[PDB]
């Protein structure tokens, strides 16, 4: 496959190989050495439909550390969908660059970019999913717990793009994934069903977070109103009463539970300060691993 | 000459030399060579007053492939001529960088930048002209037709910055150039006269596109309302009825006619989808050639 | 010390050593050497709260020339203190990059960034101070006058961030510094006192520019502020009558006096055209030296 649009576009063995390579190249960089430059003479255009810190800095810095040059095309720079159609952007950038990263709104825009591009496309977040984040999260789990297989991962909050990529991972690695969400804020039904069809993981959707978290290896949260839906924050506050991850919830989860959050976090909304800053919080190692997982994904896509 | 502001600031032999060099360096990059780095240790500031995908990505990527670093200064980053006088911008950037690219509104802003800069300045599009686009277009014609000399190029649409640079090329290479435009939307009379003064090319301005295109080697179009004039889009849509490039017009043009468009294109306005996507449309090879022509221009200006 | 937040966080010997290195590396780059690349494999995130030409281009170009990659994170890219707390930004970017440069409003935001970052932080301008600008200005003085020690520097204008960093330098190098400001627009009392405490320099605050400038080595001007309340703007205009640096004021200053201005300049407001363009004006060499002083600063912070 040419592109990295969803984790479960790939098989188990391939995903595990990418995660192994992620550890290997991370260790090389951590050693302080800077003479492994496989991307020398290669370029990446990064299309962003909305501003970013983690995705932007991790991709641009990682690509540089492996020898290439990433271009930042911000929202107003190329105005994809206003000034110019996706299919034309894809066909132009494919003639200049070796790979394209895109963070878009409608998922169909990333499918269109992939379909019309002759070079690989990497998904940097859409309204539907966030595969590179979950790949990083899998690496983080491997480093802290030992493995993803057989763990219990409990997401608390909105059934959103992050939950969809957790469901992708649950389609290629066998674990127990729970989404504790308010009624009416479930993840997409087809995405849940596709994970169940894979037959690897125990998948549960529940409205009771206090029961869901018990025995977790990971309690995961995210904002209740995502980029592109910030005008909905107030009604969601009401619907999401009881879904804040606070110290009491982490105590219910138990002593082996780590806290994870893709970031940015809104303290006092989906999570408390005390949770973010607790010893069991691994949000900053988690953020770092965006660069290491993505480096391995790009290596894979470019034939290394 | 220090700068690349207009094609016919240079003589015929120099323009032909730059186009040759464009082919040579293109072949080297297409071969996979990444060890020709003449711009090692050099920097370029790119000043953009306007949106850009082709100009931005072609300049930044090409400069990187030849070993240098291009800085992207977008519309709100330095605000040349508004936050700070152009003469001051020129004199500061000339002390940091080795070359400056600028995309501006008033042509006088680019003249000011060139006049006060000790380093070469490259025009990346003004309200007046767009010489690097037409240099790429000439390379594209050489590759598809064999040569520019003795061809018939028919531009259909607004008498604009693209037409001005076509007229620049017609001042240094002998061919037949027709601009078919609605009454009131003619190119600048002084620019037409300067092309005619050179005595190389047959130059016609007409309001009848259906006659104009007959026997064309190239039918060229562009948006009817350029950047900076988008408040006129509805008025222009009405004034330009009869100037859309559709499949019927390309049939009138004949069997040897290629379709070219600088891009971005607005299907259903100046051109149909069927024309943009036809076998005779070479818009994507055309766009690629921005990088190859500009690479040669920059090499020439920097003494290579 | 990990960070470069204010010049007099460092001792005299260290500041002099940095300025000596600034000359040495400048001379190496001026020779045409591009083989000294101490920042190979290193990255820098640059956080900007507002537009910038000098700080932006000098940091990005300089870091490139010494072998690293600087990322530009503009006002709408991360929103430090607004979309995401400074402590979170610090802890994320510290895991991707080797050094962070920040231009912020509240000084407390730069302190917070330094406190939470495991990597060095460089202050690129706050509401409080601008230490990299004054380090550049010291280098410029050394080159033109021969030394900072024993000179007379007269700043004419608002008691602002630039005055604060002048007072920082006067706390580590013995000279005579005068701030000639409208009554009511004095620099912060504590910053003046801290400079006096160091016991090196003669420090004067006055409201009489025509007397202040007599015998100056440097007459210094700066951006003048625009006002949010329209009667407050008119009152400020009235207060600053007599504080324009014109040819008459430079004549009163005398034959030894150079004119300096951190830029951008607004001719007809703080300074006249005739002064900016005069033979005694060194504003363009001054601007260049932002790159050379900052290169030495970054070298020092990174252990070179
Ligand atoms: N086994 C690879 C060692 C690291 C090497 N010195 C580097 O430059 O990455
Ligand atoms: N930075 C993580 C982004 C994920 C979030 N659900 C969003 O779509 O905003
Ligand atoms: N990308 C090409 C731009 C040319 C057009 N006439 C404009 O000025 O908008
Ligand atoms: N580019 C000048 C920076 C210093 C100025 N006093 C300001 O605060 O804007
Ligand atoms: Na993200
Ligand atoms: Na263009
Ligand atoms: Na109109
Ligand atoms: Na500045």
């Amino acid at each position: 496959l040419k592109d990295f649009l969803a984790i479960d576009d790939f098989d188990t063995a391939t995903i595990k190989t990418i995660l192994d390579k992620a550890s290997e190249v991370k260790a090389l960089l951590k050693s302080g050495e800077r003479n492994y430059l496989p991307f020398k003479g290669k370029s990446m255009s990064m299309i962003f439909a909305k501003p970013s810190m983690r995705t932007r800095v991790s991709f641009e810095t990682g690509f540089f550390l492996l020898g290439g040059h990433a271009l930042y095309l911000g929202p107003n720079d190329i105005q994809m969908g206003k000034r110019e159609e996706t299919r034309d952007v894809a066909r132009v950038l494919s003639r200049y660059n070796d790979i394209i990263m895109a963070r878009v709104f409608a998922h169909q825009d990333i499918l269109d970019l992939a379909n019309y591009s002759s070079v690989p496309v990497v998904n940097g977040l859409t309204d539907h999913n966030h595969p590179c984040q979950i790949m990083a999260d899998a690496l983080t789990m491997i480093e802290h717990i030992g493995q993803v297989e057989g763990t219990k991962v409990v997401y608390v909050g909105d059934g959103n793009n992050m939950v969809h990529s957790w469901l992708e991972l649950a389609s290629v690695i066998p674990f127990h994934f729970v989404c504790a969400c308010p009624k009416g804020y479930e993840p997409d039904k087809e995405r849940v069903s596709k994970a169940k069809q894979a037959g690897l993981s125990k998948i549960e959707i529940t409205n009771d977070p206090k029961e869901a978290v018990i025995g977790a290896d990971v309690v995961y949260s995210d904002v209740w109103a995502s980029m592109g839906q910030k005008d909905e924050a107030e009604a969601r506050r009401k619907a999401f009463q009881g879904f804040q991850v606070d110290e009491a919830l982490m105590k219910l989860a138990g002593q082996k539970a780590y806290f994870m959050h893709c970031l940015p976090a809104e303290r006092g909304v989906e999570v408390t300060n005390g949770v973010v800053e607790a010893p069991y919080s691994i949000v900053f190692p988690q953020a770092e691993n965006r660069m290491h997982a993505q480096n391995a994904i790009m290596l894979h896509l470019l034939g290394f």
